[PDB]
């Protein structure tokens, strides 16, 4: 067949992407409670690049696809990764401009509020529709027959463990299957006189699993002194599979975080409350879903009884962040996280006070490069032997560049 | 070394591709005879991609490669494919154009009579002769030492089963191993006064196979009322390895079609015959060969005792197709396949009267972009219990985008 | 997210590659010493393909990927490789212009003197940087903590074998663990008034193995009469852990070549010095190192008893080279290599005299595109019944293209 040059082919195309590298240590003493989901590199060396494109097909539509690279080099004691590309999304985008609608269908990241919305988000095929027809307003309905499952490993619900009692790899969250998802969400972004809000509020029935209900609403300032508030509540229902076996819970999580920036100063305050103290429940359906403006620390929410994708215990946080930036290009700072876990089961496992201290440098070479690094200290009171504490410490060096 | 900028480097290469999107499910009832090549899906979501570059190297040289993405999500009950490109060709072209000749060495889609010319098309790793001395008329001798069979399963021969007699896996033409595929073709192109006239002569030598010979003559109007008008025979001669057998037949096929169009109306007429009653053949080497433009319908030339790549049972088909089109841009239609396969064996499995109807649109939305969609219906008037009919549909959705 | 056009995009794009087929045939007779380095192929059609990128990315910073794709195609009896690109290298330079210094850090081919530099070198992950203050003087350190070993198999010292014994698997040189890679080099190029001289010194720990050094001195001239001369002594001292094992010895290899180019001839001279008689020593780290400009032949040093990356014997070898070159555009030449193995073994495996011939043509069909091939003729004058001789004989067609 006919071939034309590629300079005239790369017209029709736009293209975005990622390039991370990381470098993490995660150290346990011998009481602490190891799970699927904490820390436990050896000083890896960690790349994820995502290239994206977009190509005008014709008229009203859009292919998109989506080339992944995910890779360990190890340090210590040590494989060298051999792994090529792999296509993560593929779909196509029909734009009607006259009702300010699209329809989305094939295998795309979900980027639902219970799901990451970055780099490592949950990926399914399906169909979303979205329309734009008010002003600050985005309305959408989606549809899910499959999931991207395997790449996710312990981040999605159902697929984690922890270790205890005599086991590695206890169940977090059993899950026997799982059917179609479907929901709709409405999302605000409206540029008000003294700033901006945005609501959300997300629906879902997740077949076998359960019925989840969010909402959202932040409010951020636009002057000295800048400030934002921000409250959610996750809850979710679970389906009659569940709910048949007597030891899961309906979910539920409440959060409240404020943050104020002046001068090169900056500091927030929040708090959250979520999960069962006898019984597992989830927050999210994918890591800790989109909620990570709502949390604080690095480790200490992976900590066993304490995830967000299924666990047993109640769970109550509160934290302080704080840092200065030089420059408007160095930013150094830290957080402390303190809070519990409460259980009913006799052994308490997962229980206990839980504290995290975090130290951070973030370094913004560029608008596009950015440097970072953080030394997490996070303590259970109640380790493996309850009547002793347990530390355990992770030290990440990044390097993330956007384009 | 030293590297110079990708835009000049990209100066140099043509490019072009396909994207192909199928929703396909396919029902059987308990009587029908089902095997490897009949359809199967369950609601899957079918992606195929290929992009094709072909660079000039140096002066009279040219490299081209492909890239193959072949990948499926599970519709009902359900994975979701996290596959790469494989490399699927490779190879030089070498261009003496005082002598109207090229050469053509390595992994290549072989495109002869034989073989699927499409986008699945049998790949193998040779050589390739092809001189356009004499103005319309191609001539080309190619030799080819190894197959890449493993991508194309059932489609190539010796590689397809059918259920029967308490088994799920007989093998239909067996073949314990293949040899170099020696040939030559001479094809031509005419433009006379009132139309064209595309006679096409190959003759190939497979080793420990067979003799392969074809002879196809089209013509094809070109004003009113345009019509045209295509024969063909296609016969093989068997290698003393299976002649040796006793349980193999040499091949025959007969073919011939008329069809005309007319005010946005088109139809066509046409039939074929083919098969031993007794004794194992085959017409093509890969899946239906080239021979799309002589056959209708969907399904039906699949089921047991039909197919064109290895099958027991004499086979006499007739068929009509007709349609129209609004607009130059919908072409609403319909094919009905009726005739049967006439068996020896006492079961006559496979055997009987066999009978297809199939629903088309396809709506070319741009040059690039074409939307398709089938309803087929598959008719045995005898199945696995042979005094009782049997039926089979298959519904596809396809969206096509070619570059 | 935003996407920008990939037309910009390209833009901060570098692009260099490789693409090599090879046509190889290696016969033995049944006397010859076999192992996993000799070349074994049997009309196989082989393909490398490389492309690298290099992407300025921020102000001193680029990154660089390289993709590669390795793949064999069967000839006789017969694979048809189905096969993508895998990320073979990935890292950042980092350019400190005011101190003529870099930084290169990530997964990289070494390109060290004990390592291949071509295509084929083999790669690891770590940290180097190079200084270049002193015109001519290019000084570096580098560490190195884990190695891509995998795809270079029994080119790795430790990972190759040989027959004998009644076995088909004896290690050449037992590596039972490896360590990190320190070391530093200083390499020098200066434009004298008669030519041009390449001094180099190279020294590096390799934890649990041993303690490498190098001396290389070239010197070439550039008026009639050209001519070359080039000396080089490498030495290890092995870690206790391998010296404990009393099996091991040092290494040391001595070399010298001399060269002359005049009238389109070509010839050169020289021989070496290597290995010991009784227990199991190395010279390089991975396949010849970086010693091509100090060997001849093709096969000869890759016999039993004379391989440069694990073996046991003292090698001693002499050459001769020779050629003509019509219109600077195909040369026509020859290689002679003459020498032994000293062995102390009762067996004296690996031992005797060996010769090698090699008849080559080369063709630069253009600056980019290179043709070119072999016929290589190896005799061991102890064969496997060591008092009778034996013979190997290779033969390559390649074709190679570099941009
Ligand atoms: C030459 C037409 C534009 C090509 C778009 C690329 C399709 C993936
Ligand atoms: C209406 C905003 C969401 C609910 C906030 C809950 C905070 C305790
Ligand atoms: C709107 C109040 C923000 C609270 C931030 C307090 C952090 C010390
Ligand atoms: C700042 C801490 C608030 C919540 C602590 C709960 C302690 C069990
Ligand atoms: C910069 C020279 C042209 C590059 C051709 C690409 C080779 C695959
Ligand atoms: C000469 C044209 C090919 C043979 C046609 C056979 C149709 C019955
Ligand atoms: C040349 C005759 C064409 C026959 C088409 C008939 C279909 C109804
Ligand atoms: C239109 C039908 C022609 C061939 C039918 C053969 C029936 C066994
Ligand atoms: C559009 C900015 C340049 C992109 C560089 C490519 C990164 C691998
Ligand atoms: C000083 C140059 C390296 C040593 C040469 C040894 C040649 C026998
Ligand atoms: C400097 C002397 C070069 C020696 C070349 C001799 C080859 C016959
Ligand atoms: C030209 C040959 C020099 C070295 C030969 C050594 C013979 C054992
Ligand atoms: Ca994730
Ligand atoms: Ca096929
Ligand atoms: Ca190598």
């Amino acid at each position: 067949g006919a071939m034309g040059p590629l300079e005239e082919a790369i017209k029709d195309v736009d293209v975005s992407g990622v390039l991370r590298y990381r470098y993490d240590t995660g150290n346990f003493d011998k009481n602490f409670l190891n799970n699927s989901n904490l820390n436990n590199s050896k000083q890896d060396h960690k790349y994820r690049a995502q290239v994206n494109f977009s190509a005008a097909i014709a008229d009203n539509f859009k292919a998109f696809v989506q080339f992944d690279y995910n890779a360990v080099d190890g340090g210590t004691g040590a494989t060298n990764a051999e792994k090529g590309l792999f296509v993560r999304q593929l779909y196509l985008t029909y734009t009607n401009e006259d009702v300010a609608t699209s329809v989305i269908a094939g295998k795309q990241q979900l980027n639902i509020i219970w799901t990451d919305n970055g780099v490592d988000g949950l990926v399914g095929t399906g169909v979303k529709v979205v329309n734009n027809s008010i002003d600050g307003l985005t309305l959408a309905a989606f549809a899910v027959d499959s999931f991207m499952a395997a790449e996710q490993g312990s981040d999605l619900l159902g697929q984690s463990t922890y270790v205890g009692n005599g086991k590695n790899n206890n169940d977090s969250f059993k899950l026997d299957s799982i059917g179609n998802l479907y929901g709709a969400a409405a999302v605000g972004s409206y540029d008000l006189a003294g700033g901006q809000f945005n609501p959300q509020l997300w629906l879902a029935y997740w077949d076998q699993v359960a019925f989840f209900y969010a909402v959202d609403a932040a409010y951020s300032t636009t002057i000295g002194i800048n400030w934002t508030l921000e409250g959610a509540y996750l809850g979710n229902s679970l389906d009659s599979e569940l709910d048949d076996k007597k030891t899961y819970a309906n979910g539920n999580l409440f959060a409240l975080k404020g943050s104020i920036e002046v001068n090169g100063w900056d500091a927030s305050l929040g708090g959250l409350y979520y999960g069962d103290k006898e019984k597992a429940s989830t927050v999210v359906i994918e890591d800790q879903g989109n909620l990570g403006s709502l949390l604080a620390g690095e480790e200490i929410f992976y900590t066993t009884g304490s995830r967000l994708n299924g666990d047993t215990g109640r769970n109550i946080f509160g934290y302080v962040t704080g840092g200065y930036t030089f420059n408007e290009t160095v930013r150094v700072g830290a957080d402390f996280v303190y809070g519990g876990t409460k259980t009913e089961a006799t052994t308490h496992l997962g229980g206990g006070k839980k504290l995290e201290a975090v130290a951070r440098v973030d370094y913004k070479y560029s608008p596009k490069l950015n440097f970072s690094a953080f030394y997490s200290y996070v303590n259970l009171d109640q380790g493996v032997n309850t009547n002793e504490s347990a530390d355990h410490s992770t030290v990440r060096l990044q390097a993330l560049y956007k384009f």
